[PDB]
């Protein structure tokens, strides 16, 4: 049995819980936890806000830990027990489909299969298929690497969509978990990178994060003014915003790509498409190698999550935490046990 | 329970019947009743050990279409089924799990992609492979003409896809043999402009047929000269050296010379040729999984079909030599 912190009901707080997790499948991995970001999904699927959660919950899928057995299938895979390794929002895909078989297991036409539906990291021990399972640099900063798994390549992903580079004026809508690793990220590639944000509080620390300057994200006359002045535009608001004044921030040829899972459809008048040649655009996490090649990228670059450690044992206190908007800038818990 | 092969037992020899055990099938291999198999000119060349790294005895072949007899333990969760008419091409194994496999990029798996004919090809009843290097075949293809696809089809059809060819693109082909006749046909349902660079003035009215919207001979520089800037993409399948200079000229700005022929002798590029005019020279290796099964599907949709003789396989070593004489129009097909 695995020991865990599940959700009994929509929204509930969590309470110890352990589970069954059967037989090890042939391609699987059981992975020990040792720190487990929180994400806003998170705190999604716990309210059920999305519509397709399954109770007892057991959420948590920004996981750092170590190897501790591989399935009949899984040995000659280039993992080890005792290997450290990190698993992300997704842990199973079929990986024979037409999407599996050419480097898109996230768009695995049986469906990847969400870590949490699975049994998810707040917990002792999770399991993921092996292509799931990202193996790790071998300096990455342990402490703070969990989040670069879901919040991580979740920006990244619209970097590579959109063909970033460092000449490339990119901003950044809500500067929380995944906003200022987008803003870390960006600066690492020498990129001209704006901060879109709502909290006065917070533009000191996003600036030294390499914001060139921040815009506060509810003003329009202030988003007025940029008018053309960008390339790519990365939503990670969850709420629904005036989306008009970021679409016309876009220069000809420009991309609104929305991370955030914003409920309240985008009104997109076709002519601020066609006017500018300019695209609305979503992604979702990303693919095993881009994580694989984001940890290094991160690692190397130097680009960690700011982090706000808890205790695995005071969840509740932290998933409280990040709903009152304190996370600074994104909470992550180690495991007891 | 033996698999009954044709093999080289030496360097250039002729094939003899020939029976290997396989050994117990690997978790994730499946086994192929062969069907057909396609003669390729690197058939030739690994029974002749022109590359250097061929071990005897050689099965070859490794254009097979043929239908799922088993399936390893690890290989039954992974869409194929016994019955299943499936294809095997070059490449029959890779690990699954480096950075190039895992992105879709198997052909250059980290560890050294396994060609079929290392690990006995498709000159045989049977013949094994990974189940990722399995390809699955549209419903209304034709299965006798089909083989050639998997190597001599995917091998013209990559550079199209690294190259970023499309219906405007003017696309060359030097030497239409089994690979450059599949390009004629692909770049014609394609909508490109076609030239064909042929050596055999017996071949230009089919290949003009086949979609050529003119045919030029292939080993006369002067005529190569009148074509100065007229292409986005040539591509090379011939094995021999040519006067290659002409047809890097022939390359408009941003243009590509792409060979897939083996060509032994280095090619001679000059740096003034590739910086006037901002041109590149390339190579590749057939194809990744998921591009084969692509193609497999273009292929029959378009109804793009090799050319194909057909031979018994009793008369491998007939069908060989056929080859070997130049005399293919334009791929050697073995049916079991
Ligand atoms: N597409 C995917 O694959 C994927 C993956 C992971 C997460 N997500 C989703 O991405 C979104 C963000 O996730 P997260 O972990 O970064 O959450 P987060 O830490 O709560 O960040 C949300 C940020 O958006 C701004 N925000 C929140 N409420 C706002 C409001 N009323 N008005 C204006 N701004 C507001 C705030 O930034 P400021 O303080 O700077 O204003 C806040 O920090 C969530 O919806 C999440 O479920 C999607
Ligand atoms: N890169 C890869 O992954 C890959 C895959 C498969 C095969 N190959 C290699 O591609 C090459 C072609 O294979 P294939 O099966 O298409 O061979 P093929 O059927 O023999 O075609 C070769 C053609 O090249 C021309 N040719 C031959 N000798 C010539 C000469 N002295 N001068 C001028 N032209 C000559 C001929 O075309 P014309 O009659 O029109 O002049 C001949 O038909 C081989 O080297 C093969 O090993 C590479
Ligand atoms: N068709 C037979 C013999 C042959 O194809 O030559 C097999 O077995
Ligand atoms: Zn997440
Ligand atoms: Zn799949
Ligand atoms: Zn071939
Ligand atoms: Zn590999």
């Amino acid at each position: 049995m695995i020991k865990s912190y599940a959700a009994k009901e929509a929204g509930g707080e969590l309470e110890v819980y352990e589970y069954d997790p059967g037989e090890l499948r042939p391609q699987d991995v059981e992975v020990q936890v040792d720190y487990c970001g929180i994400c806003h999904s998170d705190l999604s699927m716990i309210d059920n806000e999305w519509g397709f959660s399954q109770y007892p919950l057991v959420a948590g899928h920004e996981v750092i830990g170590r190897v501790v057995a591989l399935g009949s299938a899984a040995q000659d895979k280039g993992l080890q027990v005792g290997q450290r390794v990190g698993i992300g929002w997704t842990a199973r895909s079929c990986g024979h489909c037409d999407a599996c078989i050419s480097g898109n297991q996230i768009n695995c036409e049986q469906g990847a299969v969400p870590t949490i539906m699975n049994r998810g990291g707040f917990a002792e021990k999770l399991r993921a298929d092996w292509q799931w399972v990202i193996p790790l640099p071998e300096n990455i900063d342990i402490e703070s690497a969990g989040p670069l798994l879901c919040g991580g390549i979740t920006v990244f992903k619209p970097l590579l969509m959109h063909h970033i580079t460092a000449t490339s004026r990119v901003g950044v809508i809500g500067i929380g978990g995944l906003g200022h690793i987008a803003i870390k990220l960006l600066h690492a590639m020498g990129c001209e990178v704006t901060a879109f944000s709502s909290n006065p509080a917070k533009e000191q620390e996003v600036l030294a994060m390499g914001a060139d300057k921040v815009v506060n994200s509810r003003d329009p006359q202030a988003l007025k003014a940029l008018a053309g002045q960008f390339d790519l535009i990365i939503n990670t608001v969850n709420v629904s915003l005036d989306w008009q004044p970021y679409f016309e921030a876009l220069t000809y040829g420009g991309n609104f790509h929305t991370v955030g899972a914003v409920l309240t459809p985008l009104s997109v008048p076709a002519f601020t498409l066609i006017a500018g040649d300019r695209s609305v655009s979503g992604s979702a996490t990303g693919t095993p190698y881009e994580l694989r090649k984001l940890m290094r990228f991160a690692a190397r670059s130097k680009v960690a999550p700011t982090t706000e450690l808890f205790p695995m044992s005071k969840i509740n206190d932290a998933i409280q935490h990040v709903r009152d908007g304190k996370a600074r800038y994104r909470v992550v818990l180690k495991a007891d046990y």
